[PDB]
């Protein structure tokens, strides 16, 4: 009924490190809502271990949270938006928590506050690694063995290599499959073009955020030059953006992460605009622990618009580097939400339904680092 | 945990009559979830009792409510608006009751469903009665020592009288009241252009939707020939409507009305497009009993955009013929909200927290009709 | 000279059911014109008999219709749209037999009020019914055989089944053949891309509506990505939705249906409005008997801007599962409009020239349902 | 039941000369359809006696009336665009005469061919004529003694003479006036803008014209510059001129002439596109008798948007110079139209209802001209 104690945890996870953060809200009832900021990406969100703990626990507890009621969610991301500009993760870690708290505290799953279980297991799709061409080929025939729905590969370049990493994967897996690529913005006009010309014949279905997320002309002026979809993510961040995008014509396509929206909240209302657009939406992660994963997995089951795409959210795959969950027992996560053949079933218990293994939390605290408690 | 039946009350409120529709949901577990469509307005929102009660029973019933979890509302929502074109009031009823029996399941008003208590009491203007300007301005001054935020009038014409009535009211209230004029969309172009430049000696503070609801040019054009700002009701009706009235700068303020949006669920998504255009939004209300005011009232004290203008939800005070509630013996809703001191405060019971007079429904069932069950 | 009462009869017709809506007006000096609403389809247009029935019998009669001159189409037509926002299918209807009353009058058909006969015979096309890739191609060839212009396919889904039905019926009809589909707006901006790509080695004419009605920016932006042509049904209501089309490049072409329009007189403005934009029309029909064939049959022979594309007004040809009307002998319409080598006849009596079997109008009034009378 | 003789009239009548053409469509069963194409303009329309009778006798009737059922409107006015560019004037006088013979064959007004009798008489408002502006302001006040609406006065120039006229008149008739300029578009931008801010202080309702036809940029611009409304007259002749003038925002109101639009379809069609834009129509004249002033009667009492606002249409009183109709014995019309208390009725006899003055035409056929006839 009261938060009265805020706690940030800088934890390091190795995997086979990832630098992130773990929020407690503690009530004055027992109950205490959790949540995991997830991985931090300098150049995709600008975001770090600091900064989410600073603008946490040094504005946001004294400021907004410390005795207030949790349940207050659309008053709480309000003053948060109003005292604080970007720090979107940061937010975001807050808003989970209070989630978990409040079904904590009214006794249902977090899916139940975000409209109710639209669907009952969610179609999942995975990036590959890094590798050789054949190798990242072996992996995808992995990955579809296993049930997942599309291929996605990350396009470091430089073009030659863009080119051989594509042909291999689209050899191997045939025609039918769903196969795309994720640029993360790095390229200028004319390379987009070209080397998304040179990759037409192996029909992908789609280039996730050719251009830089500000290069709004750049993207609409790109699709009126190339065949294959283009989609958006680092450009689709605020509410604005993505009426800038409907406006300018910049895209076939949506990628959302609840950390880069801001929040479950943040994403439904990002979800609203995505409606409006009729733009298919394709969720990420955050790489990050079973905790990291709950959010999106209570927002894809229950989000109308969202339920109707295939996702990608994935963390604990990535950092236990396995295709389902039975081959995952030591996350951060006693009971890591369940990656079945290719599909993401939502937790069904209290709040966000994951039960900390506080122990390996403790291990896995940042060396040189400590928790931070405000009250 | 599932509904079981539907039942559609047709019923017929006297002023000081009101033709309207009460909606009740049975689940397999005792909970019943109520809501009250509020007045049919042919021009305003196109459909009736008979439309209404069709529409959910012959289609939503066996399509989509029966046998389905009532906690499911974003799915339930998309069900309606995929199999229905239009008929946002049926929808919205629909709605309403889904949150109510929501509520009532898991012990907690309406208002923590959608976000929380954001604010604790919502300051409440009124609209006026048609009459004599001098009885007119009576009424506002009675409704000013009650202790409301602003007036409304409704403006029917023809000039002339229009004139005599805003200038009348001007008089009688002072220069400091916010006044001003709701139009209904009765105008044609030149008709607004003459009036509105007309009636700026009086400095109104607005002039509710001057044109027709299609008429988006116009109403840009409008804002271009005169210095008034220009507020959109019957225009913003749905999502890609408010899209098209920030693209073309149709207008300097909202009028929205949970019926017209089509329930709590596109009101949020309404309002979410509302801050994304940062706009004032004013609720009104389809003159109706405390149960028809209860969605509106959980809505404007908890969605956090809404929460921070003065509102219009005082369809109860309209029947009964008051300035508050106390004022109130014989309303369907033994427990009207408490309308005081120009303020509207929710109810705190679980779901809608209204509990409906059985004995007064049964007497107000419109003649010569009779409620629908469906299993 | 004057109507004396307003009546309106619920039917259920039989395929081979269809439930609509039959009108008669009556007039003071023995004539009286009748209509039929045709089909009701909650999705397409959101009208139902009961809400057809009520806002006639509640609201139009009472308030516009009653004591007034029947000739006043424009006058009737214009109060109707002020007292009544959409309801298109019922508004549509009073203005049929309004147009059947005044022919009746005046002693002249239909078509003489809508600008005199321009063609004889209009050449028409058919949507064929669900069935199996094979023996939906079958079909395709009797109704080629007979004489139809083009064959029209519904397009359900998912993908794989789209494909399966196009490519079998293109290979039967062979690449001469005029062959198109019908989304009726069902798909996201991916899915069309996807499958509209995935479609063109069969070479359609058209795709019908691929994205939902409101839907305007996609429809243009699709038009971008893909070589078919895309036409516009359900996006295509209003006089101002064809003014946005024409003015975002929505469309290659368009459909019409009298019911969508709101009427004869409201049709004939839709199509002024076709004529500006340069653009052909293809009428459908909400199947029915030959009464709701009529007005359509008088519009498309009448109007010089229609009377230049093949049409789809062919309602009693569904009803009674055959190709030609010379194997029609039990529709409400005594005398069936001409249905022979793939054209249409417009009857040539007074009004819609149609005589009804007042027997089997009594035999078809709904169950549970009775005919309702104003006067 | 078919045209089988086409007879064109030459002209010449003196005022208080105007040189015009009357048509006689003769029918093979005695009935024959007359009509009179007005004043010609070579400036306005850019038609004469000789352009008209050559266009009507060299190619309408041997192309497309001879031999025709003339109950084919649509198919004619049709046939006529096709093979004609332009020529409006020429167009609009067959249409006149077409109505006329089909009102006569049915034995029918022709408002009932155009939608009924919406209004029972037309509001009237009247253009001054030229003159000392004591004398102008004189017969101002006689109008309005008369009953008429509304005061127009043509601006001849140069400015000093124009603020004169315009500031004497409003002198005369008060404030509560509508008293508003018409320039013809006689002005280049930099005229208009200082002649309308000389003249705002005398509060004119609007300015008709003040640029040239095409200068539509020119208007918008105009309109971004000062506060009086500016309406359109020759700019909007065609469709495609209307639909430019609205995407443009060149206009806050319209006039139209019959003989401008291309006759009454096409008038019909030009209302539609003003019903879209929803703005005001002002329907003028070619200076004719009471045969050119028929149409137009006929047309605006039917036309439902058309019938929300004052007209122009008052040829005889200008030929006859008067203010009431019933001071008028020698007009080609027996019968004219009942101009009356500012009011126009349009005569209710079949057809246009007008009974010609043979002796009367034949003394005023233009000297040294003859009728021309064609079979
Ligand atoms: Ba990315
Ligand atoms: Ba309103
Ligand atoms: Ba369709
Ligand atoms: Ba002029």
């Amino acid at each position: 009924l009261k938060i009265t104690k805020v706690e940030v945890i800088p934890i390091s996870t190795p995997m086979k490190r990832i630098d992130g953060v773990l929020l407690k809200l503690h009530s004055d009832e027992g109950l205490v809502g959790i949540a995991d900021a997830g991985d931090t990406s300098s150049w995709y969100r600008g975001e770090t271990q600091d900064s989410i703990t600073s603008m946490i626990c040094d504005f946001f507890a004294p400021k907004v949270l410390l005795g207030e009621d949790p349940t207050k969610i659309e008053k709480i991301v309000g003053r948060m938006d109003i005292l604080t500009r970007d720090n979107n993760q940061a937010k975001a870690t807050v808003d989970f928590a209070l989630h978990d708290l409040v079904g904590k505290r009214f006794g249902v799953p977090v899916y139940q506050l975000l409209g109710g279980k639209t669907i009952e297991r969610i179609p999942l799709g995975l990036v590959l690694g890094a590798g050789e061409p054949e190798a990242v080929a072996e992996e995808a025939l992995a990955v579809l063995r296993e049930g997942f729905h599309f291929v996605k590969l990350k396009a470091g370049g430089p073009l030659k290599a863009d080119i051989a990493m594509v042909a291999e994967v689209r050899r191997a897996v045939g025609d039918d499959v769903d196969l795309f690529i994720d640029i993360n913005g790095a390229w200028t006009y004319d390379q987009a073009l070209t080397t998304i010309r040179a990759l037409e014949k192996y029909n992908l279905s789609k280039i996730e955020q050719p251009l830089p997320a500000w290069d709004l002309d750049g993207m609409a002026r790109l699709r009126g030059k190339v065949a294959t979809p283009i989609y958006a993510d680092e450009s689709a961040q605020e509410l604005h953006d993505l009426l800038a995008i409907i406006n300018k014509g910049a895209a076939d396509g949506l990628m959302i992460k609840t950390q880069k929206a801001g929040g479950l909240l943040k994403a439904q209302r990002w979800l609203t605009l995505a409606r409006l657009a009729n733009l298919p939406v394709i969720c990420g992660c955050m790489v990050g622990s079973g905790l990291e994963a709950s959010p999106a997995a209570h927002l894809l089951a229950a989000n109308d618009w969202i339920a109707q795409f295939p996702q990608e959210n994935a963390g604990p795959l990535h950092i236990h580097d396995c295709l389902n969950s039975r081959d995952i027992d030591n996350d951060i996560a006693l009971n890591v939400p369940r990656f079945e053949g290719g599909y993401l079933y939502p937790n069904d218990g209290p709040g966000l339904g994951i039960e900390l293994n506080e122990d390996l939390v403790r291990r896995l605290v940042t060396p040189g680092k400590a928790a931070r408690v405000v009250t």
